[PDB]
């Protein structure tokens, strides 16, 4: 009778809750996309976030929600849209021409034509996988919201001469801006979200991405602690990271107890170069990016450098001790495919050479060779002459076929004098030399750090894998010097048998032979060389793991090593200037 | 009547009420020293303060003005290189020096560089003691002094770690001052740091912009447009600063021009060098080390007198200078005396190519793992596998005779500085943003924005000329109208007068004294002329060329000198919250115990 006075205190609690509900912050999904203009390829990355708007403090992304939901298909690398556009308009060989750069001006109408078809594919993919892999309601607040597009191209594009690569920028950032009306996805850039990024940047973010992953790097107090003097310090080391890549190597390092650096070295502090907010722990870095030294590039000058040189190249064969024994390849730096014959398929194609972008860089018709005896030096020291028309700079001289001879201790001092140790510094390394390091060699020379190491690239894991799958080494690697020089040295003198199912590797033990694997050894010289190099540094990192993937909250990894994680935190994280850019113009902010 | 009187009663309420309520402004004293190649020497401002009711306080920038530049003191390169000769031992230029030693002799850097930090201050005081009155050092001594003590081209190729301790001591001394005085200066490591060539020329290119009334924020100096882009309502121009050590070419790129990939040119706003309320501008900024008046004179000497075409038994042939004036085969200091002679001091210290030689050295780790520097040494003559004094010595050589030969002075000038074959060394900065060499500049990139040329020589090159009347007074730049007065110049005559040494020239045309300061202006002639030459060279123009010892500033005088100076206080002071957080609310205060 007088207990029905519950029916009061629903009425209000209706008015409490709603109450509530316009008192409180309110939770968003919103998609960021990170499109990947690489060396081999242009790819989306699409991303999930949650966002909170609070009353009277606006919009925010919450940065451990970030999650990659999929990195999308190969398309077009803008080298390829850039030479292809070149082809056409300059003219074909315009590679061993002189090119007045002027004139191109005139075809930047057909240079969008170009960039168009490559960027038409690229949204249609990425509007596939938000289609895909999201419900209805969460569609609502991802086509509400906008969505903030992040293009970055990397070493293809980064040694481009003349103008042009800077004139696509501006066509691809219109391009993104102008999404089709049909799909209901609010795609939008700006300059400071689609540019090229330099190798140092590059190397910043990858850093950025592993500390964020593995809860290094954070500014709450489960991930740092405040001092009695008011400095916020990391609760756990800030990790290090060396990224092997298809052009380019990053070597990315946080330097330790505020050493005291030669002049000539320029280490990075995270919060006065507006890499990461005042709020988050302080980092002096060292970041140097390595043009040559990415997979499909080293690959192309070593056997350049190698086969020029008369205790490997003798009556037209060219003794390769980073290949197997019983290996066999036409004198070439084409592509190469391992046929299920047996046989190594070099491809003769221009396009698909190893040593096209080097031999391109490497003209006396760019003016960064023309004008600069120094770039000139540089290339000639490479065996590649830039006087030369581009087909003979490619071509390995008086050599018909490369025999390998399993020998890995010369691999090991092949890649030493070559690649790590060089006289000149590898064609296009001005950015690294500008910090005060020329090669790999001078970089734990000059500068060293206590900070543990993270190794990655595709086929730095697969080096160390493939000799733990064979048992070769343990389980539990270290980064252990003479353990991996021995370990390769074994499997590296494995003879490459023929038989019935194909080209099999043998250990006295048996793996296939294959296009991923035929030239592995190489990779775990470059391990080797880098792993004595960083033990001869004054400071030697606390710990080396090679890892795959970061295992996120749930035993499962939230996003891939690399930029794409950093270049978005280096965004979303400068709280203010995000919601101005991303929530006050966004997408509007192109109404026409 | 008695309604007057309440008037008065009203009037001393609204008088009060107005004080409460308006902006009050207040002096304060700004110090800059100038870590340079030569010396360090104080610069003190005055600027006028200004705190508003819930706006705190901000510096007026327009009221920027120098009161005195003082004494010339030992520059960071001595201090240092005097603590190598004591701690690494004597002649640490030829043998190795494990740097890593030298940490347990820090207490003892301190010591040498507190020294110079107290001559400095003692002079930083007797200025302001000099021009401040009494309700003005009451002003001052309570808002605290910011000093930006800043080194440039003399410690930028300085080797290992060396220099960047020194400058944590630096700031510990100068937060630290003579309580005595009630002086109340301070600093931090944004105010006090080396400051790179690039910063170096923005800094100069600021101060040209802001003295002559460019560079603004206001509807005076800007406009908004219908897009709300602020434009600035003059060309800002551009600035040629030529130093001890190095030259500075700063120019703002005029919209759309044509950049290549290789090309870093520096968005003024983006970079954070000026605020977002200023207009945008995108500014090539280049410095060239070995370019500098002293630097050039011996690296200069070192390749012409090392040259076969010039070099024949003992004597070198020096076409920029005098016919009729000799000198002895080194590149020392120079004095003129009386008797025609000229002195040259052959203390290793005063030497022109210590610096030089003293970076060429295969025990410095940039020579010894860089191929690439190694050459560059020896593309210019200088051995660094040799002792520090081979290394300086113009090789078979007593007597250096001049030939007044303009022509080929031009000639070797643009050889040796302006397009060598390789970079002049301790050049990476350059060479990162593009440029190998002076010539590469208006090649790759060029403006039609104005140009301003800078620095004491540059300046009585010009001088000289219209002053025995083989120039006009219109003179705006004319390369051929240059090239033939310093031709007629330069092949004056040395002639040894009662009174002392003359430069007679020739047709009759006059003469001038003979001094220590214009027995090789011809070089710097030649420098112009090359300068010049490039600069036409350009697709793009420069609107005009003009030569200034100083701006004139508001009331006739100038308010302050060309060069970095200004510019580093703006850079800073201009930064409104930024500025009131370092300088006002954190303070001097922040030294206290």
């Amino acid at each position: 009778d007088a207990d029905t006075e519950k029916r009061i205190n629903v009425g209000k609690t209706h008015l409490q809750t709603l109450r509530n509900l316009e008192t409180r912050c309110h939770d968003s999904l919103q998609a960021l996309v990170v499109i990947d203009a690489g060396s081999s390829s242009t790819r989306t990355n699409v991303f999930l976030a949650k966002t909170r708007s609070c009353p009277n403090k606006g919009r925010s992304i919450d940065p451990d929600s970030i999650q990659l939901i999929r990195e999308g298909k190969r398309f077009t690398g803008l080298r390829v849209v850039l030479e292809e556009w070149l082809d056409t308009y300059a003219g074909k060989d315009w590679e061993s021409r002189p090119v007045d750069a002027r004139l191109l001006f005139q075809y930047v109408p057909q240079m969008h034509e170009g960039a168009k078809k490559l960027m038409q594919l690229l949204e249609e993919d990425t509007v596939a996988i938000l289609d895909s892999q999201l419900n209805e309601e969460q569609k609502v607040q991802v086509k509400a919201l906008g969505i903030p597009v992040m293009l970055c191209s990397t070493a293809g594009v980064r040694d481009f001469h003349e103008w042009y690569r800077d004139a696509l920028f501006v066509l691809l950032r219109h391009l993104i801006n102008n999404p089709s009306p049909a799909h209901g996805y609010k795609f939008f850039t700006n300059p400071f979200w689609t540019r090229p990024i330099t190798g140092a940047e590059e190397g910043l973010f990858a850093f950025i991405t592993l500390n964020h992953l593995s809860r290094r790097l954070g500014e709450d107090p489960a991930r740092s602690m405040i001092d009695e003097y008011g400095v916020k310090h990391s609760r756990n080391d800030l990790a290090g990271v060396v990224e092997v890549g298809g052009a380019s190597a990053q070597i990315v390092f946080p330097l330790q107890e505020g050493t005291v650096l030669p002049s000539s070295v320029r280490a990075v502090n995270l919060q006065r170069e507006r890499l990461l907010p005042e709020r988050y722990p302080s980092a002096d870095v060292v970041s140097v990016s390595f043009m040559q030294l990415g997979m499909a590039s080293s690959a192309g000058l070593f056997l350049k450098e190698l086969c020029s040189n008369d205790e490997f190249l003798q009556g037209g064969i060219c003794s390769n001790p980073c290949l197997f024994k019983g290996f066999q390849q036409s004198c070439s730096a084409g592509e190469v495919e391992v046929r299920p014959d047996g046989s190594a398929s070099v491809n003769e194609d221009v396009r698909k050479n190893r040593l096209k972008p080097l031999a391109t860089y490497c003209s006396v018709h760019n003016p960064e060779i023309s004008f600069k005896v120094t770039n000139e030096m540089q290339c000639r020291e490479n065996s590649i002459d830039p006087t030369k028309p581009l087909a003979e700079r490619m071509k390995i001289e008086n050599c018909s076929i490369i025999e390998g001879t399993g020998n890995f201790d010369k691999c090991v001092s092949q890649v030493e004098s070559i690649l790590v140790a060089p006289k000149l510094p590898l064609p296009a390394n001005i950015e690294a030399a500008s910090s005060g390091f020329e090669s790999v060699d001078q970089v734990f020379r000059f500068a060293s750090s206590t900070a543990p190491m993270f190794i990655t690239g595709r086929e730095m894991l697969a080096s160390i894998d493939t000799l733990k799958d064979h048992r070769l080494l343990r389980s539990d690697f270290s980064g252990d010097v003479e353990e991996l020089a021995e370990a390769a040295r074994e499997f590296c003198s494995s003879e490459v048998i023929i038989r019935t199912d194909g080209p099999v590797i043998q250990l006295p033990g048996e793996q296939k032979l294959n296009s991923l694997n035929f030239d592995l050894c190489k990779t775990m010289a470059l391990t080797v060389s880098l792993l004595r190099h960083m033990a001869a540094g004054e400071n030697q990192p606390s710990f080396i793991k090679w890892e795959k993937s970061i295992a996120g909250p749930d035993g499962k990894p939230l996003a891939d090593l690399g930029w794409q994680v950093g270049v978005i935190l280096h965004h979303v994280l400068f709280t203010e200037e995000w919601g101005r850019t991303a929530y006050e113009a966004g997408y509007s902010h192109n109404l026409e």
